[PDB]
């Protein structure tokens, strides 16, 4: 995640121009390797045409260049690229919207589950730890960054997300599917035991707790859905072939022909194809943002800070249900009293 | 479902280029028969023009080719194709979003319905089996893959989804409509009997159970809606005629005319219509992804793994309500305790 | 509703090609009258130009044809047509999504409302009949097919949807507005009387019943909204004038001029304007699908089967609350028991 | 609101053609003044060119006309117009979707609040009158039609929406903000007093009442949001300048030049610029529908019938909570009994 | 926020034309600096070409101008600009839709929390002050205007949003993350204490209070999400480079060449590039509205009035829970009584 929201708070003279001098999460960082390969190929073809070809071969290359520049428009790169990028961005923001946040649940755990003794504190910490454990299990499933921090469930034990008893219980309950759903059943049974033990005073509070927990379950299931059900591979292949074939054609059709031959559109012989390079910038940049956001849980600069979210959720949840349980600031009249 | 999410976690040099070497769920697998038919027709027409026609007939064919290539733009293939594919993809993801998951309901069944004896266990298994039975009935209705696994309700009996008593009850309740809704009424009456029998301690938990069950009912009704209310046949016919007429025109108008005649756009005589083949790739591929996703419950490579979902839901639901009912890992202080 | 979902389950060779041989819900059935009128006008104009005009009049007609074919592009038919059709299709699926289904409510009525005697059975049947009566009142308001089956409320009495007592009560409560909302107040007061009489054991179940009933009220209000608040007439008039003026221009500008005069774009004299007829097919077909879906509650082939939905909802609701109330299949261990 | 839904129930021969003969809510009524101004300016310019200019001035005007007709395409009127109209229509239907309907709340008031005596009747009428009063306060804020019916709160007193006691209470609670939210606090406190007084039997029914009332609060807040947060003035100015500059250019560039001079595109001298007038129709009509729907609460023909909605909501709410409270039709067996 | 909704209530002759004479929130105010820079550069280039260049250099500049005006179309400014502006506007209205309003919660606090003594009043004020404090903490995080009003939490203490005890408690609970979530845990624990102390009569009302508070938590989390997860910097850089490169090209390619040389498109030598300036207006205005709305919480004219919302929410919440608690207008029969 590269944040620049405070820099664009007001519309000033050249507000977006200052953002062109960034490198992390930038278009140049995503684009420079492909651009260098394209530039090398273009100038190799240029040197071959201008030095390594005879006059008849030069005329043949000029005919081929005019043919390619006349039939480049047959490729609907904008059509397929716009569809693909719209799908990518919609799925990207939907993937952020289903990242689980335990704040409502941790408020309800800190409130409803009573007891300032060790048992009630352990109960609250265990409930919010079950929530964070289910979240970190699905994030281990869907994020390569979280999976690199926790290559195994023993890493989750060594990071405080899982107890050895929970690890043994999860090993006992092993099925050939993903086991991220297990802490939700654990939460349901532990909350039922808490209500039966008098730690939850009313079953309506139990319903509220399980409603928030099931909302988290729905969000984690949506994350599992977006990881499992990818954008269809046919679309990715088609848009890849579209961009690649467009600029493989531009390697030939955008060559500067000899201005002595007086071809239309080739009256002026520059060396740098500025408009072709700009078109490469725009189209291959569109493709590279599609490549960067299609899995926003990886290790790109503009990918989600999933490890930070995991750490913050665990720390904030434990603080909210442990230290802030019935620990209120002194209730005093405010400034606007009476 | 063809999953490649882990392969595109980071935006690297040619990240989408490695996906071009796939065959399952690929554009080539969906496209090769149509492309071979089109290529055969194109080269038959080419051989007829270059070998089987006299000079006057060749001139007539050249006039026809120029006419077709000048009036090919009258076909708005991109317009209707973009509309149709946008509708297909929206309905496709809406169809995935209403695939039922019993995880929230199975958590509430494992928690709320009490009793470690045989009666409470049978009650929990029967409730979550009613949920899975309604889901598998609507999936038998909407998916050809599920219908091929279970051609009859006796197959559902032989697969453990239905008891013979439930089969006889469903035969008694026969109406000329789809009977997928029956296990929801069964769930409601069984949950009411469980609450009246003391197995459910409070009616608020009964409300939670029936809320989750009715959410599953809404999802299954949406699946029934998408199976019944298809994309209107007029749109499918129009987009089919658009693509087919476009490339039937391209069979004539994209022929390489004799370069001795010096027609504009026909100065260079290639043999392979590379740009026409690319246009076929893009447009007919758009059409074939529309054909593949319009019913995502069939047996295509990128269709939903409905049988796997059915098996996983049944197994996970039975494990959650049976073996995990009040079976908790030992509650111990975590690493960050005190 | 024309259903073809099972025919397009898999992406096969020419999957959409087999759908071109349909007549019900087809593009040809929606298009043939307009196409015949257009073809007759085109060939009348052609015969007038080629037989009924002198040489100076033929030259004037050629100038007019070239002028019309040069300025046909000033009409943005694709722009307004795409906007209108997107609006039509969005409203069409929103209108289907708010068609009421009483299945969740009938499950809650079959469960919550107790009593296997005649009074409780009559109570359950009356409640679910109030739900179906409100649904059929709003569907009589919004659907011409339902209004043709039930031209009056006495037809609803003769069809079992309304009792004569309910008919007299609705006549007493007459106001100059639509009275579809009355059975919701009837349901609320009858459910309150049922809870006060002990037929509903807890008020939380009463809340669940009224929540489902009010969800049905929201759906029926959305149907009333879509019937009352039409797409603005200005948009319909503009898109109609766009299509009509486009092809009234094409009646002149797409005429095949004399190829002896050697006009550009008129070198080859066909008789059938194949591309103009294809453009008519696509654009006037887009217009005709917009005409067919703008009111999906009429009597078109692809319109909603509202009478079937009404009959199925009534029959299934009465069966669910009457014969299936506390009528459960025998609870026995499943195949995967222990 | 101009309703024509019943006229377009079926797709017939020229279904949309009959709608071209309407005047209320029509494109001609919205367009004729601008079209007459444009036609007068066009023919004044035509008469100046053909009568008031010398040959050199005529040649200069011809150069200017060709320049304007060659550079008219630099204006992206379709781009900005499509964006603006899409935003307008989305906000228009969102504004209709948040028009409050008290039907669910009036059903819950008629059911839950008990007492056929004068006190319970007054309580029910006061609660549903608080709902209608909050709705009419926000509609007075957002609609010029409602504000013209009720220029002051004393008009609301004289129309039965407000009592003099409520008027004095609202005058006492005066703050420099809009006071539409006050009847929601009144409803909450009155419903709490009703539950404490035994008129509401259970607090779960109180929760249902306040949930429906808060749903109405959310809808009224959305209406306040759409009235306050307008479409940004920059967009309106840009689309206005786009349409106006396009047709100010068309005043010169679409003039019929002298056909003796044999300019391309000016070979035929008509008098009526039919395609320019059609383009004016489409583009300025798009602009005028955007002008008509941007505030759908005004006094246009296709604007919402807000006063009718207000009157219907008040009358239907008072009838539902007053005359229909525990006033049920006699419960008798239906036609399909046994 | 610049409001003009009342001025566009009806579609009149030139309704949007009167809005062109505004300055606050106008396109000219957002555009004039860039337009002056562009005009200065254009006329500097014009004077260099017409005065500072020799005939061969003038011919070279003419070739460069024709080359740039022929290859300007290679830049897809409309494509990327439409995508970016659609994303900006969608995120802008989503950011407004998640601005928290405490009105439902303040109604529930005024109703449910009982006691006209000092303790109950202090309790209600403290609860709604916790709601407003969490809202103002997240608005301090996301808005530069709110942050300028309250540079520190001591400013929130001096503005009555925070007590010194709450300030010390927040200092004690310091973590390296944003602490806007703390008043939600405070609200949960205080509401639990209120229910345990008898100030809240039933736990169902406690559930309603915590549901509204958690809805506010979800809205504030969405605001935190939109502040943190910016539109990807790659998109902003690409659209900035697109607009800037388009008009840097237009600095050369849109120059008026010598009409004596008789270049096509340069037959008439104006001085003011009216269509280029209009294109600058439209495209750079699209970019500037994107710059203005990307952070709608800054200090632009059309940005949200966040400080006004904060002040109004605090004042209205304190009035609703303090002065309006069980302070009802006298309940009297209305005009339509009997
Ligand atoms: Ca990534
Ligand atoms: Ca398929
Ligand atoms: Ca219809
Ligand atoms: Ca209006
Ligand atoms: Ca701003
Ligand atoms: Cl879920
Ligand atoms: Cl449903
Ligand atoms: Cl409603
Ligand atoms: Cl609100
Ligand atoms: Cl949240």
């Amino acid at each position: 995640t590269i944040t620049y929201t405070s820099q664009v708070a007001n519309a000033r003279l050249g507000s977006f121009s200052r953002l062109l001098l960034c490198w992390r999460g930038s278009i140049y960082k995503l684009l420079y390797g492909e651009f260098l390969i394209f530039l090398l190929c273009y100038y190799i073809i240029r040197f071959i045409y201008r030095l390594a070809l005879t006059e008849e071969q030069q005329l043949m290359f000029e005919k081929l260049t005019l043919y390619c520049d006349s039939y480049i428009q047959l490729i609907p790169i904008s059509f397929v690229l716009g569809f693909y990028v719209t799908l990518v961005v919609t799925r990207w923001w939907n993937q952020y919207e289903n990242l689980p946040w335990p704040d409502r649940l941790m408020s309800l755990v800190s409130g409803f589950v009573e007891g300032k003794d060790e048992q009630g504190r352990l109960l609250r910490r265990t409930l919010i730890r079950y929530a964070n454990l289910g979240n970190v299990l699905i994030l281990r499933s869907v994020s390569t960054a979280v999976y690199k921090r926790f290559p195994s469930a023993q890493h989750l034990v060594q990071a405080g997300f899982m107890t050895p008893a929970e690890h043994k219980q999860l090993e006992k309950l092993s099925l050939p599917h993903n086991m991220f759903w297990v802490p939700w059943v654990w939460f349901a049974n532990l909350s039922m035991k808490a209500w039966l033990g008098g730690r939850i005073r009313d079953p309506i509070l139990l319903q509220s707790l399980l409603n928030e927990m099931n909302t988290l379950r729905t969000q984690c299931g949506h994350l599992y859905a977006y990881d499992w059900i990818s954008i269809p591979l046919v679309y990715t292949q088609v848009v890849t072939v579209a961009v690649y074939s467009f600029f493989l054609t531009c390697l030939v059709g955008r060559q500067f022909l000899n201005p002595a031959k007086a071809y239309p559109g080739h009256e002026l012989d520059l060396v740098v194809p500025v408009f072709t390079f700009l078109q490469f910038f725009f189209y291959v940049g569109w493709l590279k943002v599609a490549e960067q956001l299609i899995n926003p849980f990886g290790e790109d600069d503009d990918d989600f800070e999933t490890n930070w979210i995991v750490d913050r959720n665990l720390q904030v949840s434990l603080l909210a249900v442990d230290e802030m349980h019935q620990d209120l600031p002194r209730m005093e009249p405010d400034m606007y009293w009476n």
